[PDB]
């Protein structure tokens, strides 16, 4: 008479911590595949809006499956702790690949910055076409499979477009339009964060947290990357961080662009 998670899964290793929980690679005993399962470090719960778990729960019931969104399977409770079961991306974070890149002197090259952004753009389009918005796009929440395809994860900041409940994501990928509580075009904030996400993958410095370097970036000023790229590509990238607001390309207008 043990827990659903004990009886159903075999816990292989702990693989990360986030959204107020711990994630473990787990083999499901009955089908023998691998899943990433996040166990809430806290109990149900707090007040809404700024509540991760309700954002995750709402997003997982609105969205279906898409090849570039990390697939959701099941979610349940244990001793008042929430447990989320998602597909297991075996290549880890995109952030982790950039680090092992950076320490080893290498850097993602323009043919790969392009494919990183195209595939994420496809996944971002499915979210927005479901009238949802991610609100925490960064290499931490992009996952690699067969390691090749990138998928978006962490929906602790996700929300409906129509009646939004907004908790701003990571500040280093945060569009100033969101910081000033202008939710007139929320999907464009993921576009903005994606533009910076691709900047991190090209090899840019660790992004600024606040101050003038922050304020400099949100004036359309792309962060410095020790790398030269096509100014046809480089123009598209700065149209993604451009200041305010509806001008930035839609995830569909990005999933069509022959530059990519
Ligand atoms: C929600 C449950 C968040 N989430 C996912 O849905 C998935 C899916 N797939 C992964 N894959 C993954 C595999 C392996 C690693 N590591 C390998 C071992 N090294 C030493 C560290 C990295 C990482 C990721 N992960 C998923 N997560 C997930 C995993 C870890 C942290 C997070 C947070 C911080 C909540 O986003 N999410």
């Amino acid at each position: 008479m043990a827990s659903r998670y004990e009886k159903e899964f075999l816990e292989v290793e702990k693989i990360g911590v986030g959204e107020f929980g711990t994630v473990y690679k787990c083999i499901k005993r009955l089908d023998g595949c691998v899943y990433a399962i996040k166990r809430s470090m806290k109990t149900f719960t707090e007040l809404s809006n700024e509540n991760s778990a309700l954002h995750e729960v709402y997003a997982h019931a609105v969205l279906g499956h898409h090849p570039h969104v990390v697939r959701y399977y099941s979610s349940w409770a244990e001793d008042d702790h929430m447990i989320i079961q998602n597909e297991y991306c075996n290549g880890g974070s995109l952030q982790a690949a950039i680090s092992e890149n950076t320490k080893s002197g290498n850097h993602f090259e323009e043919p790969k910055l392009k494919d990183i952004l195209l595939q994420i753009s496809l996944g971002l389009n499915y979210i927005h076409n479901s009238s949802m918005v991610h609100l925490d796009i960064k290499p931490s929440n992009i996952f690699i499979c067969h390691k090749v395809m990138y998928k978006i994860g962490d929906l602790g900041h996700a929300t409906s477009i129509n009646k939004p409940k907004v908790e701003e994501g990571d500040s280093r990928f945060l569009a100033n339009e969101i910081l000033q509580e202008d939710y007139r075009h929320l999907p464009k904030a993921d576009i903005f964060a994606l533009g910076l996400t691709i900047a991190v993958a090209a090899g840019a410095e660790s992004l600024p947290t606040n101050g003038a370097a922050w304020h400099h970036i949100r004036k359309g000023n792309f962060p410095d990357v020790p790398q030269e790229l096509s100014e046809s590509f480089s123009s598209l990238l700065k149209n993604m961080i451009q200041p305010d607001a509806e001008q930035r390309p839609s995830a569909a207008a990005l999933a069509r662009n022959t530059v990519l």
